[PDB]
């Protein structure tokens, strides 16, 4: 397949579009300065904001959250730079010391795989000093998103987790951590081909950005072919996180300077980073420059075009440029440690190296001008086409330019067009650029293997789409031809080693593409073996992981000739514009080295420049030319015409009259073959809306080189049904048979919405070639008769819909019209001139009957401000369909009395052409005045059509999430924990219930949830004939429902909801403090609960162990919404998140999605089941409703269901201890491989927590954080259940220790009055910190070797538990905070011996810090306590408390000395003793 062209009038490029960066900065650590007070900068471009201050902290923290919003192009949010800064004692009257700085950029930030760097340390260099070490570094968060970006959001923890700074470095891939400075040096040289801006001279001056620093050269005053001579150098962090250099050439002025252009180097091209790369170089080399129109005027609109914000629409400057890196060693003294910008004189180089300048020749031929917009056409126009500043006569062998003026005739009320027919004008260019042809036929080799490739991935795309017989044959075929044009270009890129004229850039970039395209040839060719169809998929990622690598290859930073640019001037105003790139269309010998665009016609689409073809104003095209563009040598102009059609003759200038090889200013075409195009259209669907009831107009205009004609209007349709062909009688072209067979001509199909009067709004379109066929050759199989196609509209960027066309060129033979196949007529002969696509063509159709369960109706809102009180739906597949019945009041009732109803239609044979079915609800109001409510019309019906066939419950949610945790790890009693959406793994509980989205209004461009209007509910049966009798009898058994027998009660039930919160992690911060105070908000129909009075506070990991019932009445009350709220203390609360999850599937699947079923029964304690019926009774229910025999018991370990048996335990505890027996194990086994079941055998939910992902309507497709959670329904009428899961959140114990004695403490002090040593020993100790367990003991004055004698007991009390063996507390932040915050640690004990003074504070003399768990068992006496006891030996076993509950021994107390090693300066005898709460208040 693939006979479609890609044609898009918008490209990637230029759009600006909204995005917004996220920066939070953690904690700061390892920072340096005396008594210094940080502040966090973070600066995004030309802004930055501050953090609050902390006083004397060398770790802060803030957990500060900033979001910097632009509306910007791609490509210059991408050069915006990160800076992330800390400044000590920051001020408005004296300016801060700058601690340390870091850069960085958006687009690498953006080429993360998550587009966001988590839980990483900036590394806070110092910039304004080389030789100064390194300042600290700074944890941060930054996300770089963009509106229609989906992204995941990995876990937000806390420092429980593992946060250290080496191993999550704020680097990309392969960056050394040290990163070694660098100087930058760029060589400005010269420049040629400068414009008019004083009214005429110019000023220039080259000013180079990079990394947030600037540097300017001197000014050449009035020369518009200065010489700077110049360098520039910058000194920054080598390899350089910002990726592109922006040199800029600006024209110096007193007032205003402004731009003369802009040229982006990517530092990605010109560099390679690894032990193989090589060093960022570039040329001595011209680098070509574009901008805005070289005419000057004063309120020049495209200004922003010479800022490089956009697309160059014309040649503006040429300049001379190198670059080279070279890596300093910044403990030298020889050069200063400064880093600013520094402007020096350059080393002078001879054009020689950069190759010699010599003449090309580029030759124009306009065969075709037509679809030329009509506001602009009233006048005779030109084109000018301008390469470099050759051509360019208007603003100022002779070189010609323009094609003669000559008025445009009408083709019809939309477009012009151009009488050239036989005379075609024509342009020579004589030119004169230097001899850098081989590094433009590298990236011509580069792009046309990369062009081979992605026609190849684009094809195999289209087979996946119509599902052809294997794709992966077509895979390991493209595959193939990739390794051998991949050893074409290593076997012919080499062989122009000989000339000096290469940079120090050709030969590295030679050499690296070498290597590069060694390892994608043999990793290709390794990639074939392995390509299967089940996992074919993945291996196109694979092939796209080359061709974007190969794009990656084929820019080129050094090119040598700018691109050509054809223009359209009326009166010599200039209209539109196109670039060709000369890449493509260089002459060469080799077919590979030879441009795509070189000496053959193709089509090119003019548009408006810069801002206005954007948009609205950029729907109509301009001009459509068929253009024939040569660019080469003058000794290579042997054969510059061949490649043109023949038949055509010569007229030259009159200076060129009875040359030889004079080129032509014009050609006159003899050879003129006469043509019909029959342009079948069959239908259209899924088309734009422009009108403001959602639906439309459609007729589509059809543009073929200077006819054009329009079938006829449908009304009030987005699939219409043309059934129509247009007869474009006795086309003319020019040429021969070989040479426009491969190459048809462009169709181009333009779609609009009629309106009341005679205006038309807008489509798109698309593009077609058609079947071409001669006069000598026939209509045969399979080529003839030409089959209907899907073609992609775009309305500008964004789709709008596929046609059906199957066009054909057909030539008249020599007996006229009579060689021309049969032409079916009109069956329909009222019609008239309007003839039907002729069979063969058009799809034969067959009998179809679609019947429809009309399920319900969910949420429709207002129509002209009005509520809708009786709605009925209108069902329209192939033009005829059935009307559902009306539903008395909406407010009561939202269902149909009668469900189940059919009709007969025609559709094609293959699934894949089968017409789209419209659902349309209108309100059916009084006197017949019916309105359109809402539309869905974009589904295929292969889904629809048919074929036959002490523990707490806590312990288990911790026995749950450590097996998912190891689960995932190595993807990378128990309940089924899910980590995602319920639907996403059980598929929305779509078993026969579908939910159809259902719009009214404008389609969105540059949402859908503006143009809901509410959603049906029902299902779709679409069926040719009624089978044997087998299949047939599930309609056979009751016809009055039709097909969808088997289908449930559709009447209100009333029923209660019990939605259980567990807890939620990794919650995005309400407040700016990086704190929360959450708290459940449930709404359900008319109810609405808010626990704001049993809130959690300062907390952004909750543990909510909540319970909530709330009633409902379905059908209507089935739209549950579950949020997390933030208690203020002052003004409004703010939410925090909120999910959506629909009740209506839940229930009415079956699958069971109305409660889980646990891992085994127990009827007390932790597994306790909370739903009111055994499982027995469960599936009892389950198998009447769904067709089930069963369920069999017989002895209690065994329970039947169909024809299966399945097995279980057979006796259960309760909570008086005595054993029962039950076979409701059996059962709930039974309900855990209910999957077996041949017939009606499908999945069941467990029981369950879901982790449901917080959205936001101000931040769609991003997670704020997750939600552990699980509903549960019970229809009220059965019997009620009882009380609900003791899910609450939380054992409290009592740590005593003794100190008898001390021996051999040093004996620090001196004696005043005597002289000897002494010590005033005595001892201190602490678990959690400061201001909760600080305990000393008495002092014993004047010991004489160490001696002591304390017998004192401390005690701590404290929360404890042994899951994670954390201690558990909550205590207040700041002396400022409102109330505690939680806080989790290890068990801990810090015991020390001090020495005590009657008029200071005590001076430290030994410490020792143990785990209740594993500390080191005690010495029995005193000096058997030796040093091996406390250090790192392996001999020393290791004593818990926790099951020993007494431990008597001596341990030594380590001072903290200079060498790094522990020392003997203490000895204590301690007791030390484990009790519970209970204990404590007797032991
Ligand atoms: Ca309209
Ligand atoms: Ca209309
Ligand atoms: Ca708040
Ligand atoms: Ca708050
Ligand atoms: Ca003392």
């Amino acid at each position: 397949k693939r006979s479609k062209p890609d044609i898009k009038m918008e490209p990637s490029a230029g759009r600006p579009m909204d995005y917004q960066v996220s920066i939070t900065v953690i904690e700061a650590r390892q920072l340096v300065g005396l008594n210094m007070d940080p502040v966090v900068c973070v600066e995004v471009g030309d802004d930055k904001k501050y953090t609050s201050m902390k006083e004397s902290t060398n770790c802060p923290y803030y957990n500060e959250y900033f979001v910097f919003d632009f509306h910007v192009s791609p490509d210059v949010m991408f050069d915006k730079i990160i800076k992330i800064s800390v400044i000590h004692s920051k001020n408005l009257l004296r300016s801060g010391t700058l601690v340390g700085s870091f850069k960085m950029d958006v687009g690498t930030v953006y080429s993360q795989p998550e587009h966001q760097f988590h839980h990483k340390w900036a590394i806070l260099s110092d910039p304004d000093d080389i030789s100064a070490g390194l300042k600290g570094y700074v944890k941060c968060d930054v996300a770089v998103v963009g509106k229609g970006d989906n992204i995941k959001t990995p876990h937000k923890a806390n420092e429980t987790d593992e946060d250290d700074i080496e191993g999550n470095l704020l680097l990309p891939e392969g960056v050394p951590p040290e990163r070694q400075w660098a100087r930058f040096y760029v060589k400005i040289y010269r420049a040629e081909g400068l414009p008019r801006m004083n009214t005429d001279l110019v000023d220039p001056y080259v000013q180079v950005f990079f990394a947030g620093q600037k540097g300017k050269t001197s000014v050449q005053k009035s020369s518009y072919e200065p010489l700077w001579n110049e360098q520039v150098v910058f000194t920054d962090l080598f390899p350089p996180l910002c990726k592109r250099m922006k040199v800029q050439i600006r024209d110096s002025d007193k007032v205003n300077d402004v731009a003369i252009g802009t040229h982006f180097i990517d530092l990605r091209k010109i560099s390679n980073d690894g032990d193989k790369g090589f060093l960022p170089t570039l040329g001595p080399a011209w680098v070509n420059m574009y901008g805005s129109t070289r005419n000057y005027t004063l309120l020049d609109e495209h200004q922003d075009l010479n800022e490089g914000l956009g697309e160059g629409v014309s040649f503006r400057a040429r300049l001379m440029l190198g670059l080279a890196v070279e890596i300093l060693d910044t403990s030298n003294p020889e050069l200063t440690s400064s880093t600013e910008v520094q402007v020096e004189q350059a080393t002078p180089v001879s054009e020689s190296c950069t190759g010699r300048m010599e003449e090309f020749f580029l030759f124009g031929a306009f065969l075709e001008a037509s679809m030329i917009d009509r506001k602009n056409g009233d006048k005779p126009i030109t084109f000018e086409v301008t390469i470099g500043n050759y051509g360019n006569e208007v603003d100022g062998l002779a070189s010609v330019s323009s094609t003669p003026p000559m008025r445009p005739q009408i083709t019809d009320r939309n477009y012009f067009h151009l009488p050239y027919l036989e005379r075609k004008p024509c342009i020579y260019i004589k030119s004169w650029w230097p001899d850098q042809r081989r590094r433009l036929y590298n990236a011509n080799i580069m792009d046309h293997i990369a062009d081979k490739l992605e026609e190849g991935l684009n094809d195999v795309q289209e087979m996946i789409k119509t599902e052809k017989s294997y794709p992966e044959r077509r895979l390991r075929g493209v595959l193939e031809e990739l390794s051998c044009g991949c050893h074409r270009f290593l076997s012919l890129s080499d062989k122009d080693q000989g000339r000096s004229s290469r940079t120090r850039l050709d030969r590295e970039r030679l050499k690296s593409c070498m290597r590069e395209l060694e390892s994608m040839g043999q990793q290709a060719k390794s990639l074939r073996a392995q390509v299967k169809r089940h996992t074919v998929r993945d291996k196109l990622r694979s092939c796209q992981n080359f061709l974007q690598k190969l794009r990656f290859l084929a820019d080129e930073p050094q090119h040598s000739i700018p691109d050509v640019f054809i223009w359209m001037m009326s009166n010599n105003k200039r209209i539109a514009y196109a670039r060709v790139p000369s890449k493509d269309l260089l002459f060469s010998i080799v077919e590979e080295e030879l441009g795509k665009d070189c000496a053959k016609v193709k089509t090119l689409f003019l548009k408006l420049p810069g801002k206005r073809g954007f948009g609205s104003a950029g729907w109509t095209v301009q001009a459509k030319l068929e253009l024939y563009l040569w660019l080469g040598l003058s000794k290579q102009r042997k054969d510059f015409l061949c490649g043109l059609p023949c038949g055509f003759e010569e007229v030259k200038a009159a200076q060129g009259l009875g040359l030889h090889s004079f080129p032509p200013i014009s050609l006159v075409y003899t050879k003129k073959q006469a043509f019909q195009l029959r342009a079948h259209m069959y239908q259209a669907r899924s088309l734009f809306a422009a009108d403001s009831s959602g639906l439309s107009d459609p007729f589509a205009r059809v543009f073929f080189i200077n006819q054009s004609q329009c079938t006829e209007v449908l009304n009030e349709t987005l699939c219409p049904t043309w059934d129509q062909m247009l007869v474009f009688d006795n086309l003319e072209l020019y040429g021969e048979a070989h040479e426009l067979r491969d190459d048809p001509p462009i169709i181009v199909i333009e779609i609009y919405d009629q309106d009341s009067m005679g205006k038309a709004d807008f489509m798109g379109r698309t593009f077609a070639k058609p079947l071409v066929k001669m006069a000598d050759e026939a209509y045969c199989p399979p080529r003839f008769p030409p089959q209907l196609e899907y073609y992609q509209i775009y309305r500008g960027s964004a789709t709008a819909g596929d046609l059906l066309a199957a066009f054909e060129l057909l030539q008249i033979g020599p007996s006229g019209k009579a060689d021309l196949p049969p032409i079916n007529g009109p069956v329909d002969m009222d019609r008239g001139p309007i003839m039907p696509v002729p069979v063969g063509i058009r799809p034969v159709l067959s009998k179809y009957r679609v019947e429809v369960l009309f399920w319900g109706l969910r949420d429709l809102k207002r129509v002209n401000l009005a509520q809708v009180d009786r709605p009925r739906v209108d069902i329209e597949c192939a033009g005829k369909g059935v009307q559902s019945s009306l539903i008395h009041n909406y407010k009561k009732n939202p269902n149909f009395n009668t469900l189940v109803k059919w009709f007969e239609v025609d559709l094609p044979e293959n699934e894949l052409l089968h017409p789209p079915l419209n659902i349309r609800v209108v309100d059916c109001r009084a006197f017949g005045r019916y309105t359109l409510v809402g539309s869905h019309a974009v589904s295929s019906l292969r889904r629809f059509i048919y074929r036959p066939p002490m523990l707490d419950w806590w312990s288990k949610y911790f026995a749950s999430i450590d097996t998912m945790k190891e689960q995932l790890r190595q993807h990378e009693d128990e309940l089924k924990v899910y980590p995602k959406e319920l639907e996403s793994e059980f598929d929305s509980f779509e078993d026969w219930l579908h939910t159809f989205n259902l719009l009214r209004g404008k389609t969105g461009d540059d949402t859908e949830e503006e143009r809901i209007v509410g959603r049906f509910k029902g299902s779709l049966c679409v069926y040719k004939v009624p089978l044997p009798e087998d299949v047939s009898r599930e309609a056979g058994y009751d016809p009055t429902y039709g097909m969808f027998q088997g289908i449930p009660s559709n009447d209100p039930i009333n029923v209660l909801v019990r939605i259980y919160v567990v807890r939620a992690t990794d919650l995005h911060p309400a407040d700016i403090n990086g704190k929360a105070d959450p708290y459940i908000a449930i709404k359900l129909g008319k109810t609405d609960i808010r626990d704001k009075e049993n809130y959690i506070s300062k907390q952004l990991n909750p543990v909510f162990g909540k319970s909530f019932d709330i009633e409902a009445s379905f059908p209507m009350e089935s739209m549950l919404t579950v949020a997390v709220y933030d208690w203020d203390l002052v003004g409004t609360d703010d939410l925090i998140g909120e999910t959506k999850i629909d009740l209506e599937n839940r229930f009415y699947s079956k699958h069971r999605a109305t409660c889980g079923i646990a891992q085994t029964y127990s009827i007390h304690g932790y597994n306790i089941w909370r739903d009111p019926m055994k499982p027995s009774q469960i599936l009892t229910r389950l198998c009447k409703e769904g067709k089930v025999d069963g369920p069999h018991f017989g002895p209690h370990g065994r329970v039947r269901v169909a024809n299966r048996v399945f097995t279980g335990p057979s006796e259960i505890e309760d909570e008086n201890g005595q054993r029962k027996p039950t076979d409701e194990h059996v059962a709930l086994s039974a309900l855990r491989h209910w999957e077996d079941i041949p017939r009606v055998g499908c999945r069941l939910v467990p029981e369950h927590v879901e982790t449901r992902p917080l959205l936001n309507p101000d931040k769609p497709g991003i997670e704020q954080g997750r939600l552990e959670l699980w509903v549960d329904m019970f229809p009220m009428d059965m019997p009620a259940p009882g009380t609900p899961l003791d899910i609450s959140p939380r054992k409290k114990y009592e740590l005593r220790v003794i100190v008898w004695n001390t021996d051999e403490v040093v004996l620090e002090d001196d004696d005043f009055f005597t002289g000897e040593k002494s010590s005033d020993i005595f001892v201190r100790g602490w678990l959690k910190g400061q201001q909760e367990d600080k305990q000393d003991t008495d002092v014993h004055y004047h010991s004489l070797t160490g001696e002591g004698n304390f017998n004192w007991r401390y005690l701590f009390p404290f929360d404890y538990l042994a899951a994670e063996e954390k201690i558990v507390m909550s205590k207040k932040e700041s002396m400022f905070s409102w109330d505690e915050t939680e806080y989790k640690i290890p068990a801990r004990l810090t015991l020390q011996i001090w020495d005590a003074d009657h008029f200071s504070a005590d001076d430290f003399l030994g410490a020792i810090e143990l785990d209740l768990n594993r500390f080191p068992r005690g010495a029995k006496t005193a000096k058997q306590c030796t040093m091996e006891m406390a250090t790192g030996e392996v001999d020393v076993p290791l004593v818990s408390i926790f099951k020993q509950k007494r431990v008597k021994g001596w341990w030594p107390l380590l001072a903290r000395n200079e060498n790094d090693e522990f020392e003997l300066t203490g000895k204590v005898e301690a007791e030390l003793h484990l009790l519970t709460a209970e204990e404590a208040e007797k032991n």
